[PDB]
């Protein structure tokens, strides 16, 4: 008896009803810009499969960010490009401004708009209750848009949400793990940062969907309103699930496993032990209480659910009373 299959309860067939060339990124033909339009200024980061630089566009003197892709698979490069082009112009989605090659060595690089981001080590220390609601609503706009366009981000975490606080500007970045959703497809569960991985990933349930992004978003919310980053801090993947179960409780965890007929490694029942479901108020103290409200806790509680089918969609989340003051303030023209 294998696990019970699952499909997304919204936007299930968005790619099915779109032309092949929308989601078939291997057939995409890239049109290359000019590498000599950009000058690299300083290395911002490196990880993975790329190195990221602040750069200048020397045709107009604008700052941009250049990500040079190490020789990671061609297929992964075309997937990220196709997804960035598909989502371009969507709300709070980082803009891919150019794609270039070294003409001689054939090394590809993505060029993005620059975000002057307030460093997420600090920021989270002057953000008000209103600020959090505002930025959460903007993140939800981006997720509802990319989900509605048939795409899962799969790496939602504070490092991938750039915020230029003085311009109240937010961009969702690093689409290198993002994938097209197709119902019934079994996906790689090695995505997302450990601290933001959903239960589906940690119990190796491969037929997941957009709702994975909503778990990750719930983790960010908790860490922002309770001022504890990351909120669920496991020392490896097994322990990550234990940290979740110490809050959400083991009873609902086993009901989840039971519903999808999922088989856990023997050692898990050993280290998961037995834990009550805690009240969210347990994490409210003098220092974070100004960021917490009944609305906030009701919202968080509908995001952080084991069962991926029972979590709010991005759209439903934007309807939540937590955002009432944001939404009325954002209804304009100028
Ligand atoms: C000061 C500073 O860090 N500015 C930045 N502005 N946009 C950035 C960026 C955009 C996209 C990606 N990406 O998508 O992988 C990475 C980084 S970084």
């Amino acid at each position: 008896s294998g696990p019970v299959p699952s499909r997304a309860r919204v936007y299930t067939d968005v790619n099915t009803h779109r032309p092949r060339e929308y989601w078939d990124y291997e057939s995409h033909v890239v049109e290359w810009g000019n590498q000599d339009d950009y000058q690299l200024v300083r290395k911002l980061g490196r990880g993975k499969y790329s190195e990221v630089f602040e750069a200048i566009n020397i045709t107009n003197n604008e700052k941009v960010v250049v990500k040079i892709l190490k020789p990671v698979k061609k297929k992964k490069i075309k997937r990220e490009i196709k997804i960035l082009e598909n989502l371009r112009g969507g709300p709070n989605i980082i803009t891919l401004a150019d794609i270039v090659k070294d003409p001689v060595s054939r090394t590809p690089a993505l060029v993005f708009e620059h975000v002057n981001n307030t460093d997420f080590k600090q920021l989270y220390q002057t953000l008000t209750d209103y600020d959090i609601r505002f930025y959460m609503y903007e993140i939800l706009k981006a997720l509802d848009y990319c989900h509605s366009m048939g795409i899962m981000h799969r790496d939602v975490k504070p490092h991938n949400v750039m915020i230029d606080h003085e311009h109240r500007k937010l961009r969702l970045i690093d689409w290198g793990l993002a994938e097209f959703y197709h119902p019934g497809q079994e996906y790689n569960v090695r995505v997302a940062s450990r601290y933001f991985k959903g239960p589906e990933l940690l119990v190796d349930y491969q037929m997941y969907d957009y709702s994975l992004d909503m778990w990750s978003l719930g983790c960010m919310l908790a860490s922002m309103i309770f001022r504890k980053e990351p909120f669920f801090h496991g020392h490896d993947n097994y322990d990550q699930l234990v940290r979740i179960a110490k809050v959400l409780g083991t009873e609902d965890l086993y009901d989840y496993i039971d519903k999808y007929n999922i088989e856990l490694d023997p050692r898990f029942n050993d280290i998961l032990g037995r834990h009550s479901r805690k009240r969210w108020e347990r994490f409210v103290h003098s220092e974070n209480q100004h960021l917490v409200s009944p609305e906030a806790l009701d919202f968080l509680d509908k995001l952080l659910r084991y069962d991926h089918q029972s979590r709010l969609t991005a759209r439903e989340a934007m309807e939540h009373p937590y955002f009432y003051t944001v939404v009325k303030d954002q209804a304009r023209m100028g």
